[PDB]
């Protein structure tokens, strides 16, 4: 109702963690703990993604006992929780009962239907650090009586490899072959394979081997898995991945029956150019990307458009067309990542494997949803009429959004690299930036909605500060090319210009100063392998990363660089705070719920996830908001952006909001006014009529009515909110 507060819950931050820092939390204003899934995981999982338990509240974290001290502990306060649940998947764990059961009693198992296996004989399992053989033949896999062990996953023997194991009469590795493993392991009816020269015929979450899906389309798999989910005390729920179901819809009915119509349910979900949730979703939003992509693009200033397009161009001496470069991304991926699955799909649908590839790389929007949605929602890409097996898409279905999402979010944000604050997830690289009044007409379709705001998540390729950094040079493009072209000319790269240029605007957007290099290094890294070019996570270019490593080295080590950039990045900075106060200001007054990623109520500099995933210093966070106050704070202070989610979550308590009127440079709801200007690095010149005596409500100093410029109204920080009387 007011606000959402991410955590992200592990063994470096548990339930009881969490419940020590429940006293900030409530100061800070927010209403809601938004909860990282918490059923069992694997243990040491960071994330909590990989459940392997649905019946069992994860020990690691504080078990069934933490969770309800913490649930209330929580309510004693007046915060609620919304809670992340993992419908659609499990890992492949020996601590995953429910797998092992399904791996040594296949057809005799009652879990044979609550995993979605493709075959009826066997199960392939492309999870060995090597050929099989290899394996064996260095001996990493340790028998016993009934169950293997390999890098300390055990997985469990069948009664036909049992009785093989009897008539030999050994249950060691001491007593058998190299061979006899081999046997042993071929009548299993899961079959082990390296992990690069096997497709899965199993269903995954994406392309990630680890993780398989569960049937939950299947009312008694439905039942159990939201066995402990259904009796949580919480005020809300959160659904991962809901497009990866076979009917979400059906999921959705069955869900509000379970926990009730009163619970807020938010679900993971990409929108994109002009989709809305179906109205058939009893569900009250999601997470927030087509707002912070809203806001995103709002950012970013129209009038570098041409020049930053040329530069890009010239400097990497390639043109990039996007809407080729994302069609041929989603082809890369279906046919590197998912062409196991796609032949299945194309002997299910009785098409061309190559016509189905070339569909789902035309996929305007994640998933269609037959069969609520009519067949024509498939109509455009299926030229051919092609497709008609309404089951057989319903199953397709399921594929769409990893395409979609391994083709865009993972592949072409990693290449585009003309402005990379606006490769963002649930982004559109077609556009550039957005107007005032795009960001209007956004705002009145959901006056009334309490779907998420957000502008940062566990999953976004950069924080919002980080985004806001690197949109300034959109309104500076000329320095900007300056900069880039003494840089490159100052140090001589042996690499790709693509990521020497992507680098730059990398140490634009998160640079605290010449150390804590491994960070960026590892980042870019990680950035040149989703790109897929020079470099890959199934083959790594070790010759070419070192190349790029090299370079990166050479920059943190060039006196003349770090005095130029240091220099150059002192304005970076400083306009970055402003668009990042105007940003947060927009995430809390705007029509629905502000978020907050954890740690990101002060500035915060976070790449793409492992580097988001950081821990949170609270411990500081709660001296700052201790030594809290509003004069005269530095724009760079981390105070100053604790001061805004403080004052506004208050702001949201005390004054009414459920209205929504623009105006040319802000707008209004109820007694609020919010004035600003996206553009930073250049005065505005607006009158503005203060009708009535108002109150900036960060600085506690009445405004009398009356005509203003904007720039003396919105001052430094290039937002103001106004209060009546
Ligand atoms: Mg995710």
């Amino acid at each position: 109702i007011i606000g959402t507060y991410r955590l992200q819950l592990n063994k470096g931050f548990t339930f009881y963690d969490t419940i020590e820092n429940l006293d900030y939390f409530k100061e800070l204003g927010v209403s809601h703990l938004y909860l990282s899934p918490i059923l069992k995981a694997r243990p040491g999982s960071t994330h909590g993604y990989d459940v392997v338990d649905h019946s069992e509240i994860n020990e690691e974290l504080g078990g069934e006992e933490g969770y309800f001290k913490l649930v209330k502990e929580a309510k004693s306060r007046g915060l609620e929780i919304i809670q992340d649940i993992v419908p659609n998947h499990m890992a492949v764990h020996h601590t995953n009962w429910r797998l092992m059961d399904l791996l040594k009693s296949w057809k005799n198992s009652k879990y044979y239907n609550y995993f979605d296996h493709y075959d009826d004989d066997k199960i392939i399992l492309p999870i060995l650090e090597d050929e099989l053989d290899t394996v064996i033949d260095k001996g990493l896999i340790k028998l016993q009586k009934d169950n293997i062990e390999y890098r300390g996953l055990v997985l469990p023997i069948n009664d036909e490899g049992v009785e093989f194991l009897k008539r030999i009469n050994c249950f060691d590795n001491s007593c058998l072959k190299k061979e006899d493993i081999k046997k042993l392991l071929l009548m299993q009816y899961y079959q082990l394979t390296y992990w690069k020269k096997g497709y899965p015929n199993y269903r995954r979450f994406f392309a990630v081997n680890d993780l398989i899906a569960v049937r939950i389309e299947l009312d008694e798999v439905f039942r159990e898995s939201h066995e402990i989910i259904a009796k949580l005390p919480v005020d809300g729920l959160r659904i991962d991945h809901i497009d990866g179901l076979y009917n979400p819809k059906e999921y959705l009915d069955k869900l509000r029956q379970l926990v009730g119509n009163d619970k807020i349910i938010y679900v993971e979900k990409i929108l994109s150019i002009n989709e809305k949730l179906r109205d058939d979703w009893k569900v009250d939003g999601t997470t927030g990307y087509d707002f912070l992509n809203y806001v995103n693009m709002l950012l970013v200033d129209g009038s570098g458009e041409e020049e930053l397009t040329k530069f890009y161009e010239n400097f990497i001496g390639r043109k990039i067309n996007i809407d080729e470069l994302i069609i041929q991304s989603k082809k890369l991926v279906a046919n590197q990542l998912f062409k196991g699955d796609i032949e299945r799909l194309s002997k299910l649908l009785n098409v061309n494997y190559d016509y189905l590839v070339d569909f789902l790389a035309c996929m305007k929007k994640y998933r269609t949803y037959l069969p609520f949605e009519d067949i024509n929602g498939i109509r455009e890409c299926d030229k051919e009429g092609k497709l008609k097996d309404e089951k057989g898409i319903m199953r397709l279905q399921q594929y769409m959004p990893a395409i979609f999402a391994k083709g865009y979010e993972d592949t072409t944000l990693f290449i585009y690299n003309r402005l990379i604050s606006l490769n963002e997830v649930g982004s559109d690289l077609r556009r550039f930036s957005l107007s005032i009044e795009d960001f209007h007409n956004f705002n009145l379709s959901r006056v009334n909605t309490i779907s998420m705001n957000t502008l940062s998540t566990h999953d976004t390729k950069f924080s919002e500060d980080v985004r806001a950094r690197i949109s300034v040079l959109s309104e500076i493009p000329k320095e900007w090319e300056e900069r880039v072209k003494y840089w490159h000319d100052l140090l001589r790269p042996n690499i790709d210009k693509n990521d020497e240029y992507r680098f730059y605007q990398t140490l634009v957007g998160s640079y605290e100063g010449f150390d804590n290099k491994e960070r960026i290094k590892n980042h870019i890294i990680k950035v040149i392998r989703e790109a897929k070019v020079h470099t890959t996570w199934e083959n790594p270019n070790l010759e070419y990363e070192k190349k790029v490593l090299g370079f990166i080295d050479e920059v943190f080590e060039n006196s003349s660089f770090r005095n130029d950039f240091d220099n150059f990045e002192k304005k970076i900075v400083y306009f970055g705070y402003m668009k990042s106060l105007v940003a947060t200001t927009l995430k809390f007054l705007s029509p629905g719920v502000p978020d907050i990623y954890q740690g990101t109520e002060v500035w915060r500099f976070l790449l793409t996830d492992p580097d988001n995933r950081m821990a949170v210093d609270f411990r500081k966070l709660r001296e700052l908001l201790n030594n809290l106050t509003e004069k005269n704070l530095e724009l760079s202070d981390p105070r100053t952006k604790m001061l805004y989610v403080k004052k506004l979550l208050q702001l949201r308590r005390e004054y009414s909001l459920n209205d929504y009127k623009p105006l040319p440079f802000g707008f209004q709801r109820g007694k609020v006014t919010v004035l600003f200007s996206p553009i930073v690095t250049r005065e505005v010149k607006e009158k503005i009529s203060i009708r009535q005596k108002s109150v900036d409500w960060i600085r506690n100093e009445e405004i009398s009515s009356g005509e203003y410029n904007l720039s003396e109204l919105i001052g430094e920080h290039k937002v103001v909110i106004l209060t009546e009387k």
